[PDB]
């Protein structure tokens, strides 16, 4: 199923009956409105127009359309801000943002959370039993533009709540953070303040326990909506759109509340930012990296348990990265089929025609400012046409999992201990090397079971909860754990046993010495897998076992015992690799090695082929398969799928 | 003509007389002074100690020379900003700046508005009658250190005024604004704010209003002392002393109010913060850019329409750039001449003496801090000796009309779409182009007549009025538009016709899609002209034209219709150089294939050749020509005159 | 002596009996405790709880160790804090700092003062009396976090009544910074600001004043607390932690008032800061640069008129700079003897046990958090052990001597005028040259004696007070003056003489004009000493003298009048050990080209060699040398001594 994001209140009410033929002309089934459009509905205080929507609605309706409504109040009009000016969040240089853009608003502000209450309720009560609304989009991207950490006067009030909830008393907040270091000893929760602004680095359980809270208000702030709507929408259902690369909200945590997860999809803006070899960020530009979308697909399947959308896909080039090529011809298809290769239910597209005014003018959309269908319009009709004819069977278990976790990034934001050590760089790596062998993936969080997996990847999990190591106990197959996992205690302080703290329970071994390497320091570790130059963390092991590989000073790199395997340290693409073949070998999982450019993605007894270019390629098809689209010579920026 | 920026005040009294005998024997006409004097004027609220700057005026006078009165609001007295907190700006980051620099006010505040109606006003009254006062400079660099743009209160309270004015009613404002965009609606002017600090992007309408409004404020400002010295000191000229590189400031609107424009070169300065390739910057660290000084004295002879001064002339090294070198052996007389060829009236050295306190005592002077003269004091008194026996032929319409737009500036600030993009930068290429094509160029504003030009180069105008559409229609030769004209509405909205807007009814042509690529990612373009590889901006454009030059995919890179040419890509200076070419054989210009540090400059049918260096070039004379000055080799530094 | 930072209040009281026995049995002699330990010592305002911490001297004390009391004012509690808003400083950008990390806390707080002389005075006489105590250490790294400089009101205020004192009138003042420029003058003390947040550039005078003033207060604050420890703590010394690459405080003249000086040094964590070639980065990123802890024993023997400490030493990984890498094998040792042989009287190693929890939790000790020794304890032990057998010969005069300078370093801040000048960077350019010829050095402060020197290096000394010159007249060997040397006055002005000032009283030149160029532009200068292409920082010398190195354009790069040498240009490397070698040998002292990671030092008839590796090398040791430890070949991280 196929979708748009439409905003009939940037057109003139007579090309609403014409926008909503040709969405269904077009093969289109949902339609995404109202996020924005609080200062439509209410444009005078407590003076409430509906009459606009009412029509809007019944318009898309009249033509079969279901319509997706998102709460508004990702953007509160200026009449509410005047009123409230305690709404507008602050930064961490302390200071007050304000209203001109989007998402100004504060998180903890109990004077939001009750105007939130009051629009979310009229708009429920109003819409929520109607035929043609499917469902509803909580509020829009919580915490884009860096809006999840506020640091206002209210945040710092909410904060010791929190503590003291999480806690229960001052005391064991002080032993939790160790603050007899440096004399940051509190008498009680009202001395503790926000970790901002201090004179040399704040303490990290301050920090952790900040971005904790934070991520918990949006949780809350998003619960409220929820709840309104299972009690004047039941029946409906409730996702959020998640963001790409974006890990400041626990995304794992806040979709226990919606019925699936939804996220939004701009490969080429993702990999622009991106920290790409010169060559790739060439290649690539129209393309995006092969893994950007993928991976995420693979991320929020696992966030909504099984179930995802789409909520916007790039169907041009957009406006805000530093540099905005347009897709390639036929990336707009591509996209669109790879997510639905990945499982989601609805891919819909941003935004149905491409607004001739303000901050997103130069965004593209399926049409230009004058209506005349664009490049995106095409592909989106032909995806559609192909998938008519293309039921798809189910999404199967993939024979490789990922753990993820947001904690852990947090962890990592707050104590990098070296300069190039990234999260999601890490996370990104293992996800590459995984679909470089043409193995599906599937992303999971700590605690979740590992039962039928051939065998699972751990970039990095810091903390080592009790649930998360009955998940590792009970894995039939092997279990990697990446550099610094069990590092850290719940409290963010270094376990009394040492890292891999909890995991030592399943490997014999302790790290003794960690270090940071600047850029260029490489050595050489080596062994049965091959021989393998690597660089910016290397740990030290003190342990009984024989390591597998070992660099040139006698330390061991890579370490096994049982069905467990530690990795101690920065992995090379190369080393990722070699070891996640290694591991299919040994689970009888046969891998290809893929070229560069293209990717696999089963959906049942079908493989999909993806080829990001710049150059035709072919799909590694049994011999005799029978191809439902395309043909095994995968053009650039085309794709493939056959019975294997 | 030569003058000098002369500090009395910096100086003891018994020094005066000598300096001003000096100034004399050097050749030298004007002396500028009093434009930082405030302080010592009224060192006490109300009480006026004009003595000092009675007799430093007299003793100039009696030398024959004529002085040009700075009025001193560039810098209020500690006293005056005590008084009045009100009068120092606040930043873009909403902190109030303070004193101990310059240009330490905000151009809003009404209380400065008075402050400096009273103090020029005394200055004009006093003075304004003098035989020896030839004319004023209003304040000092209108906008230096980022000054036009002001974020304090008072500035947001003028902000609204200037918006009701402009639109009438909210309604407008909000349908130029395209406010229903992010719930952005405003019931009143009184609910609009200041464009900074907001979450997300501002929208390009409400900051490109208030970029505008911030220049307006600066024109307003000098307004009001202009119409002081045309009620108190009739027949005396009045000029401001404009930036190089700047364009916060509409110089050309400001100049309506002036007698003539007057500029200050620094060429050492402005090159080494140019981003010249390295090579480049190295070969001209000492002498400058070869187009540098010269695009700014035709842009400036165009803002003054036809009437320029540079009032401040580099005569050393200066204190303000990262890298500070000394100019080469010469060039301080190369650029006078220059200045001279390209139309000044004046070339005015700042500064007589090296001050040996303060802020800029590693700025050079005519002199050291010592009084012996400096390097630059030989080579102003040789010009000087020089120009005495030169007396120079009118200055003639150049063949070549470059169309240059100060509000385009604040567009491409606003939304640059691409990180390179670069509007001095584009303009700057073009400019280049044609002066190694040998030929000689007036810069323009949108309106202005392009008759009598062979052809005309329009680096890009986004906005296109009917004055300035009306021009290209009179043109009589062929007009070249730049990628991104026409692509805006006043109101900084896509045209209903998509770009390139109102020239669609000159070129049959629509750019329906554009593109912003990484640096690196190169096509090229080919055609009838050859083959040129382009990269970081690119569009798509749809017309039944043929175009000149096509990429790869078949897509059009430049297009011509009649006289009127497009360019839809970023140019190369190759492409520049040869599209350029062609242009001017096709008009019968003769061009010369200059090398890279030689350029041309006439007056009348004299030719001057400037040598940038290292090597000593052969000037492209024709042959039996008359040399006036120097011979057919030119050295390094210098230059020749002759008689084509 | 080696000794050790502890904490004990960082960990259970059951410890502290076995953590002083242990330390006994490594052979420590001295152990620093409670100068971050307000917050224990008084929990709660105005009751004291001294019970644990007489207890932790008393278990210390029992077995034989000294103990080192640090006053605890550079963390003070956070109730505290809350009841004087007013400790808390405030940065350049105009913010409040808040609690959290250290050394929150303003030096010009009159309510500070106050306080600290509070707990102070208990301190000191609780525990002054003490036979277990030896010392104390005021503070703790003041400075540190960028906290010399702070711009609150309470600064703003102090800043006048400095100022008063300094000039005595307000004219005085306003002729000192030559406030006529640009309208500052001044109608009072009162109407000063502190010099920040100014539109342009704030006042080089005002400016250099205020960093004075901030230094001072440091000093002032310091000398509160040995006033208090005199006065209570009667034969105890007092002393002060300085910091590396630190030059914010003005350690010469704050070090007056201390009995000796003691510095912080981790090589790792400065060398991974260094801006150091590609290949030096990679070498030594393990070791540190060869000169980085060198140059700072010398620095700081001479702060401390001859005597000082290390009293904080890395033994291993740091967790503050952007990698951390662990030291090499035998690095802990190395620094430890080279401390030692640079005439340390204590090594003192921070830390004793890795703490587990807070900011530093990343930080190494010589123990792992469970208490297992690590490899610097191992290495600490193999010093102890072998010093026991070693007493030490007396430093003796190095016979070359650097004159450093707190307030050049200062000044340079303030006007570099060239963006790669870089004080810090002459200085150790100079002292490398000088290491890497096998020389020693002496660091000391303008108007030391240079009495028994064979020459002196004065890297730059912008202002040469009679003091100064009065110690360069009276050297018995050469002295060379580097660029910039007597270019200001006392006020921060160009001499009436011009640079070199006070010193054309000692070499017949003058620098007229000064350049600074950008990176890459290179020029040989020539002559007897060799050909040398220089670039960075140029100056036009007028002189009757003939230079004995020379510029292409004949323009000199270096003089020499006697005695006296200058140096008119920035040195490279191969000019500066050509030219020191060339002194070295005229003045009849042997040289050696010791090879990168070589260095030499003495102590009596002994010679000490150190291998920062990475592979092998020969100690240059005299035939016959009897070797006290080592071999003639030294391996890398490794170490001789021998009877030269
Ligand atoms: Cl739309
Ligand atoms: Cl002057
Ligand atoms: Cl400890
Ligand atoms: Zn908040
Ligand atoms: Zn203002
Ligand atoms: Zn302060």
């Amino acid at each position: 199923m196929l979708g748009v994001c439409y905003y009939p209140e940037h057109w003139p009410k007579e090309r609403w009956k014409e926008d909503a033929r040709r969405m269904r002309e077009a093969g289109l089934s949902h339609v995404r409105i109202g996020e924005f459009a609080w200062a439509l509905l209410e444009p005078e205080p407590g003076r409430l127009e509906w009459g606009w929507l009412d029509e809007a609605i019944a318009t898309l309706a009249a033509e079969g359309l279901k319509v997706v409504l998102g709460t508004p109040t990702a953007t509160p009009p200026k009449w509410l801000v005047d009123r409230y000016p305690e709404i507008l969040p602050v930064d961490r240089e302390g200071r007050r943002r304000r209203f001109g853009g989007r998402r100004h608003y504060c998180f903890s502000s109990p004077v939001y959370r009750e105007e939130a209450r009051r629009i979310v309720t009229l708009l429920a009560e109003r819409y929520g039993g109607l035929e043609a609304v499917a469902g509803f989009q909580t509020d829009n991207e919580y915490g884009c533009h860096d809006t999840v950490r506020c640091y206002c006067p209210r945040c710092q009030e909410a904060f010791r709540g929190w503590l003291e909830a999480r806690y229960g008393t001052i005391e064991a907040l002080n032993e939790a953070w160790g603050t007899a270091f440096w004399s940051q000893r509190y008498r009680s929760f009202a001395e503790v303040e926000l970790p901002h602004l201090t004179v040399a680095e704040p303490n990290p359980s301050h920090l952790l326990d900040y971005y904790r809270f934070a991520s918990d208000q949006v949780r809350a702030f998003n619960r409220l909506q929820v709840e309104i709507l299972r009690a004047h929408a039941p029946g409906k259902f409730v996702t959020h759109n998640f963001m790409g690369f974006f890990t400041d909200l626990d995304a794992f945590a806040l979709a226990q509340d919606l019925d699936f997860a939804s996220w939004d999809s701009y490969p080429l803006g993702f990999t622009d930012l991106m920290p790409l070899p010169p060559e790739e960020k060439l290649r690539y530009a129209r393309t995006g990296h092969p893994d950007v979308a993928a991976f995420h697909h693979d991320l929020y399947r696992g966030v909504g348990r099984g179930r995802f959308w789409v909520m916007e896909q790039q169907p041009g080039p957009v406006n805000w990265a530093p540099h905005n090529p347009s897709p390639a011809p036929g990336m707009v298809r591509l996209w669109t089929w790879e997510a639905l290769a990945h499982g989601a239910e609805v891919v819909s597209y941003f935004r149905w025609r491409q607004a001739p005014f303000a901050q997103e003018q130069m965004h593209a959309g399926l049409h230009r400012p004058d209506s005349a269908p664009d490049q995106g319009f095409f592909e989106a009709k032909r995806v559609a046409e192909e998938l008519a004819a293309l039921a798809l069977p189910p999404v199967a278990q993939a024979p490789v999992a990922l753990v993820f976790d947001y904690e852990a990034a947090w962890i990592y934001e707050v104590q990098p201990q070296g300069a190039e050590w990234s999260y999601l760089g890490l996370v990104y790596l293992f996800y590459s090397a995984l679909r470089r062998l043409g193995l599906d993936v599937d992303v999971v969080p700590p605690g979740a079971s590992l039962r039928g997996y051939a065998f699972a990847v751990v970039p990095s999990l810091p903390i080592v909860r009790e649930e998360a190591l009955e998940a590792f106990r009970e894995a039939e197959g092997p279990v990697l754990f990446g550099p610094r996992s069990g590092s850290k205690t719940e409290t963010f302080q270094i376990p009394k046993e040492l890292p891999p703290g909890p995991l030592q329970a399943l490997l014999p071994l302790k790290v003794v010495r960690v270090e940071s390497l600047p850029p260029g320091l490489l050595e050489v570790a080596e062994g049965a897998l091959g021989r393998f130059p690597l660089g910016l963390w290397r740990e030290w092991v003190e342990a009984p076992l024989k390591p597998l590989l070992t660099f040139q000073d006698g330390k061991g790199a890579l370490y096994r015992e049982g069905r467990y395997l530690y990795l101690a340290a920065w992995p090379s693409p190369e080393l990722a690799g070699r070891l996640l073949s290694a591991l299919a070998a040994e689970a009888g999982l046969k891998v290809l090695s893929l070229p560069e450019g293209l990717r696999l993605r089963r959906r049942g007894t079908w493989v999909f082929a993806f080829n990001y270019g710049p150059e035709a390629v072919e799909a590694p098809a049994s011999e005799g398969a029978r191809f439902l689209l395309g043909s095994r010579r995968v053009g650039p920026y085309d794709l493939a799928v056959w019975e294997e």
